[PDB]
C-alpha cells in the first residue's frame, strides 16, 4: 500500500467563471469571477488591485485590466484581504508580469511568503506560489495612490493577518464610502483551546466589533455571497447587499452557534 | 561638501562588559553582560537562549555556554524579547555556529529578517546582521523544550513584535514563576499621530495591563536596570528587583509624562 | 466555460512505496521509497539526510530514522541533490519537526524558497512547501558532521543548482568512496535557445565531464533506476549499478539524441 | 576590558562627492558620485538604474533622476554589478521610494538579502540594509525595458554573483556598444585554499577571459578609476578609458602578482 497521492485544491465552478468588468463606483471595478472578488481602482497615477482570486486567474485579471485601459506597467500596488489561495493565488505571477509592489501586514506577509503552507488550520492542504510583501502595513495606516487613500483595519480571525480596507470613491462626483471587509468565517476551524491559535475566540470577537464600526456606505467582501452581492446580475448586483452591521451580526451568530456545537 | 559618512551604533561600555554566568534559578542563568540580559535555560534535552545582546557578544555567549557544559550543538532554540540590535544582535551568527532554531512572532520575524533596518522610529540608524525565524509564534502559544514550557505574551509598543516570556523553574525543587518582560520605553518616539504606527498609544496602554497581570514571582528585563537588577553584585543581584506591577506602573508614568510633553 | 481547476502532481506508485532501511555502507542507509532515494548518514555527533523524496514522505522518513535509533532532534543537517518536488518535497516539514538545518548552493536555495514555483521549465506545475536554506554552499566546499566530510560538486543542467555529494564511508572498516550524483535528464526541456536558460547546453556538457571525474567506488542517484539500482531486491540492490563513467556516458547519449530531435 | 564597539564602514571622501548628471550616450547617464558609478538609462517606457553606490546616496540619486525628468515612479528596474555595500547600498530605500523591481542572479540575490553580511571575505564588516531580488537572472539572459536590451554576463570572482551588463545605445543615432563590467579586484582576499571559496582562482581566470570577449565600444566600471574614467572632468571624462582587453589584462597581472605574494 503506497503513500497517498497529492490532492489538488478544487473549488466550485462559479469561483472560476470569468466575468467582464462591473463598475462599483467612479474609480472602482470588480474584475474577478462571478464568485471571487478582485477590485481594480483606477487613479491618475496608476491602478491598485485588491485581491486576485485563484492562482489560475492571473491571465483573466490582466485581460480585464486591458479592457479598462490599464497596461501591465500601470499596476502600482496589490493589497490583500487575506493570504489564502483563493484570494492571493495569482499574486506571485502578477508581480512578475506587472512590476507592482505588494503591501501587507506582518502576519499576511509571512503567510504569503510560504505560499499558504503550514496554515494554522489547513496545514499544507491549500498552497499557492509564494510571494514577498514589499511594504509592511500597520493597523490604521493609510496607503495613498493617485490621491486615493486606503486605510487598513486589522480584523484577525479568519487568518491572523485578515485586513479590511476602506476608501472614499465618488458616484458621479458624490462621495461614497467603500469598505472591503475580510471573511469572518471559521470553516472547520477548531475554535476552543487551539494550540496554534490560543486567542482565536478573543480575536474574532474583537473583529466583529471592528467591522461594525467601519465607515461604510457600500460593503464588499472577498466572497461576494457573504455580503449578499450577486455579480452575475450586472447593474442589480448590489441591490441586496448587507450593511457592515448586518454582516458582522450574521457572522457572529454563525460563530456562536459553531462554538456551542464544538462544546457539544 | 561630500555626503556624510555612515555612523556606527555605539553604546555605553557597561553594555559590553562581560560577566561570568549568574544563576537565577535551578535551570536559568544570566550569561550576557553587566547591562544586557541574555538568559540560558538548561534542560535535559538541550538549552534555550532568550536574547543575545549586541552583535559582538556572540563569542562571549558561546564561551559562557561552554562554562555551563552546553556545547554549541546543544543549543536548540533562541527566543527574543524584541528584534533591536542590542538584543537580537548576534542571532545570525549564533544560528550559523550552533544549528539552533529561532522562534518569534510575525512582527519580530519580519524586523529580524531586515536586520533592524527600516525601523518604525530609528530608520536605518541601528542595524545588525539579518536572521530568519524558523517557527512563527502566536499570542499565548506554549513552546516546550526538555519539559520546560515557555508561554509567549504579546506586549506591543516598544516594537510591534515585543514579547514577554513566562516559565516556571525551581529554586532547590520549589517552583518559581519567572517573567522575562520586554522593554516598555519609547526612547525618542513620536507617540501621537505617528503615520508609521497609528495605534501606538493604544498598544502601549494595553501592554501596561498585560505586564501587570503576568504570573510572576521573579521579574527580569532585557535591560536589567529597568527592573532594578544589578548583575554586577552577584548573589545580591535581585535584591531590589521590581514586581510586574511596579515595573508596569513606573513605565506608564514615564509614558504619560512623555506624552504630555509631546503635546506641549 | 470556467477556468480549469488546479491539477495535482501525481507520480508512479513505486515512487510512493515505503521500504525498510537498506544499508549501503557502515554509516549510510537508504530510507526512502522503492523508487526515490533518501540517504541517512549516521555519525557520532548526529545524522545527515540527503534528499527527502515527495512531500508526503515526511512521516515515513521519521519512522525509518526511529528504526535506526535516530531521534528527531539528532538530525543535524539536510543536503539536497536538487530542489524539485520529488526530492525536496518534505524539507519544510522535516525542519519544523527536527530542528535540522538545510545547506544548499545559492541556486538551490532560491528555488527551495519559492517551493519549486516559477521553474525554468515547469512553471508552477510542480510546487511544494517552501523552505529556507540556512547555510549557503560553494562549489568544492566541504561540510563536516561527526567527522564525516561531504564535498559538494556543482553539476548544473537538470536544475541550475544541481549538486553531487561525495564522501568516504567504510564497509567493515575498509574505505568506500560514495558519490551521490544528481539527475542528468532533461525531461521535456527546450534545450536550444531557451530564453530562461541561455547556456543550458554548455552547462550540461560541463556537467557530464564533472560526473565522469568524481571519486567514486559506489554511485547512487536520486532516481535509483538512473544508476541501475534496484532497492526492492535488498542485498542484491547494487549488483548492476553503473559506474560514474557509464552513468555520464549514458546520460550524454540521451542528451545528444534529444538535442538532434529538437533540431529536427 | 569591555568588548569592542562596532565600527562604521568609512570610505574616501571622493566616493561621497555628489556630481550632476554626465551624459555617456544618447540614453545613458552617470548620476552617482565622482568616484562611484550609478548609471541611469532612460527609455520610452521608464528608466533603468545600474548600481546605486553607498547607502547614503539614495537622496542624491533621486535628485539627479528628477533633473533628468524621471519621476520616482518612472524607475522600473534596478540592475547590479555586485552586492557589496558601496554599489548596492541604497537599493532597499530606492525600492521603497520608487516601486522599482530588482533583477539579479541567484548569488547576488542571496547576498543582497542578507545585507552583505556573512561575506565570504569580509564577514559582517561591511553591511547595508537588506533587499529582495524580484527577478532571478541566468547567464546570458536578456532583460528588455522600453526596447533597450540588457544582456547579463556572469563574471564570478570579486563576488560569486559578479555580473557584467552589455547594451547598445546610440551617439547621435549611431550605435555604441556599452559594457558595464564588474570589479576584478581581490582586496585582501585569501586566494589559495580558501575554505569558503575553493574554486576562487578558477573563477577569476575564467572571468578575465569573459571580460576580454565582451562586445564593447565603451567600457565603464563600478569604480571609475579601474577603467581610467575621470568623472570630474566632464566632457573629457572618457578620454583615457581602457578597452575591455586592457582592463582584463591589467586585472590579471595584479591578480597573478598577488597570488605569487600569497604563496610567498
Ligand atoms: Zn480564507
Ligand atoms: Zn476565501
Ligand atoms: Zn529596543
Ligand atoms: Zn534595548
Ligand atoms: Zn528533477
Ligand atoms: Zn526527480
Ligand atoms: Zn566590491
Ligand atoms: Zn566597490
Amino acid at each position: 500500500a503506497p503513500l497517498p497521492q497529492l490532492r489538488a485544491y478544487t473549488v466550485d465552478a462559479s469561483w472560476l467563471q470569468p466575468m467582464a468588468p462591473l463598475q462599483v463606483a467612479d474609480h472602482t471595478w470588480q474584475i474577478g469571477t462571478e464568485d471571487l472578488t478582485a477590485l481594480l481602482v483606477q487613479t491618475a497615477e496608476g491602478a491598485v488591485l485588491l485581491d486576485g482570486g485563484m492562482p489560475q486567474m492571473a491571465g483573466h485579471l490582466l485581460d480585464n485590466m486591458k479592457l479598462r485601459g490599464v497596461a501591465p506597467q500601470d499596476l502600482r500596488l496589490i493589497l490583500l484581504s487575506h493570504a489564502h489561495a483563493d484570494h492571493a493565488g495569482p499574486v506571485a505571477e502578477l508581480k512578475r508580469r506587472t512590476g507592482a509592489h505588494v503591501a501587507a501586514n506582518a502576519e499576511t506577509a509571512v503567510l504569503l511568503a510560504r505560499g499558504g503552507s503550514n496554515d494554522l488550520h489547513f496545514g499544507d492542504g491549500i498552497t499557492y506560489p509564494p510571494a514577498s510583501a514589499d511594504r509592511i502595513i500597520m493597523d490604521g495606516e493609510v496607503v495613498t495612490v493617485g490621491g486615493i487613500a486606503f486605510t487598513a483595519h486589522f480584523m484577525p480571525g479568519h487568518t491572523p493577518g485578515s485586513t479590511a480596507w476602506t476608501w472614499t470613491d465618488t458616484r458621479d462626483g458624490k462621495p461614497v464610502r467603500i469598505a472591503y471587509a475580510d471573511s469572518l468565517s471559521a470553516p472547520g476551524y477548531q475554535l476552543k483551546g487551539n494550540p496554534r491559535y490560543p486567542r482565536l475566540i478573543e480575536d474574532y470577537k474583537r473583529s466583529f466589533a471592528t467591522v461594525r464600526a467601519l465607515p461604510c456606505d457600500l460593503l464588499l467582501t472577498p466572497h461576494p455571497g457573504a455580503s449578499n452581492w450577486n455579480y452575475a446580475v450586472g447593474s442589480k448586483a448590489s441591490a441586496e447587499a448587507l450593511t457592515c452591521n448586518a454582516y458582522a451580526d450574521a457572522a457572529e451568530k454563525k460563530f456562536d452557534a459553531q462554538l456551542a456545537r464544538e462544546t457539544a
